[PDB]
């Protein structure tokens, strides 16, 4: 019944707690072993049930009519992405009483979620992504050509891994190549709201609501860009993902509101490349630590999907979404009350020893690899098949050209409790 101890709670709830993976993962582990379902009561935050166990993540996510993302019929009464209390008060002042700052899938509950998700569900299915594999492979090869040209010493993140997923999604999306640097800068603002090296110049960095001001400012910049793209594609449809979303109409034959397209576009333009870049950089970091794995996958390229799955489980770059209980609910001997918020800790589920043998080991021979890096339930990642295709294609093209990865300098993580991973990985590569 006791609250989670304050230093364990702060490690997971505060963005500064994610600056270093070692103490973060040790806090997840302490909970899984000692207090698998407790309430964090951190100053400045709402109370949060920390969902640390793999089984519990599935139990919550498969019951959306009990555990809502956006607050159910009171739309926007829950923020699916954890802000501090001051930040949710800023957003309620800006929007007028609610937190639904985007019409993107994470903010929506059924049945609205289901109607909106169906606009793009088919596009993202594996069979419908096959048509893009040759373009993806040509982009991977061009990126590898630049890696070989630039020599063996680099930041494997900012000087390699960020570019391939950005070019892939912008080409599929239909954003011109010259607009990639703007999308990259806005993505850093969006995922960097609480990172001290990613502060926008136009917000008060030290305000109690700074992250929420940065979130809102970045969304307004994306809206200005995507208004022009939606109007362009409605006027002249093209064979791109922008068009599919921009022209979408509801059951009454009316366009979905423009902000619904903007919501898809914000998710595509941010998660559509950043998570893949994080997983690729993480995989390279793990191949430096486990050179015998690089040797094995070069010897058997059919192991590449297994390498991708284990990189997803270990990196788990999307750390959480929040839920709110619409009714009282008993789980694991605890009484969640109506109105209580939950924090779904996907990285912790991915280290659950009840599911994974030696869960901190990098082991590509987990078959099946039961990871929950893409979440679960109706909100399960829509982009998962595109991410796994891009990572497979890039590793098929890259690994034959790598004999060894050495980390030659200090890795840096994005300081976030949301969408994180490496921002810097200094390497020395040995090419074949
Ligand atoms: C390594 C790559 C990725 C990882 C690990 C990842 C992980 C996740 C996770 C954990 C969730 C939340 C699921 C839940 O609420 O249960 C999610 C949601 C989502 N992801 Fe992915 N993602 C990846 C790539 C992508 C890509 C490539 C796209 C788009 C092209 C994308 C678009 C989305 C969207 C739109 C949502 C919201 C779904 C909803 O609420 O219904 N993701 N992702």
């Amino acid at each position: 019944t006791a609250a989670i101890p304050d230093e364990i709670a702060r490690q997971i709830v505060l963005p500064e707690g994610h600056k270093d993976n070692v103490p973060l993962f040790e806090a997840y582990r302490w909970l899984r072993e000692n207090q698998p379902l407790g309430q964090a009561r951190v100053e400045g935050y709402d109370p949060l049930w920390l969902i640390t166990k793999y089984a519990d993540l599935m139990e919550v996510e498969r019951q959306p009519q009990i555990f809502a993302a956006g607050g159910g019929e009171d739309k926007g009464s829950n923020n699916p992405i954890l802000a501090n209390q001051a930040g949710d008060e800023f957003t309620r002042q800006l929007l007028g009483g609610n937190l639904r700052i985007l019409d993107a899938l994470p903010y929506l509950d059924q049945p609205e979620h289901s109607v909106v998700k169906d606009v793009a569900f088919d596009w993202f299915r594996p069979a419908n992504l096959k048509k893009w594999e040759d373009r993806i492979r040509e982009t991977a090869r061009a990126s590898i050509d630049r890696l070989l040209a630039g020599g063996p010493d680099l930041d494997a993140v900012q000087e390699f891994a960020v570019f391939f997923p950005l070019r892939v999604i912008m080409s599929l999306f239909g954003v011109p190549e010259e607009d990639e640097p703007r999308m990259m800068a806005l993505t850093q603002d969006f995922f960097g709201v609480a990172d001290p090296d990613a502060q926008r110049d136009d917000i008060e960095a030290l305000s109690p609501d700074a992250a929420a001001q940065q979130w809102a400012a970045t969304i307004a910049d994306f809206y200005a860009y995507f208004d022009v793209l939606v109007e362009s594609r409605r006027a002249e449809p093209r064979d791109d993902l922008a068009t599919l979303i921009a022209v979408a109409k509801d059951e009454n034959g009316e366009y979905f509101p423009k902000t619904f397209a903007y919501g898809w576009f914000v998710a595509i333009a941010t998660a559509g490349h950043d998570t893949t870049a994080s997983t690729l950089a993480g995989c390279l970091q793990s191949l430096a630590a486990h050179p015998e794995v690089l040797d094995r996958v070069k010897g058997d390229p059919d192991l590449i999907p297994d390498l991708v799955n284990e990189s997803l489980r270990i990196v788990s770059p999307v750390k959480h979404f929040t839920r709110v209980a619409l009714q009282d609910y008993e789980m694991r001997g605890q009484k969640i009350k109506a109105g209580d918020r939950l924090m779904l800790l996907f990285q912790s589920g991915n280290r659950d020893a009840e599911v994974f043998d030696r869960p901190d080991d990098f082991d590509i021979d987990r078959r099946p690899n039961k990871h929950i890096a893409f979440g679960y339930g109706p909100h399960m990642c829509i982009g998962q098949h595109l991410a796994k295709l891009e990572l497979k294609v890039m590793l098929q093209e890259l690994l034959p050209h790598l004999e060894r990865v050495e980390v030659s300098g200090e890795p840096k993580l994005i300081q976030t409790n949301f969408v994180g991973g490496l921002r810097k990985l200094p390497v020395h590569l040995t090419f074949s």
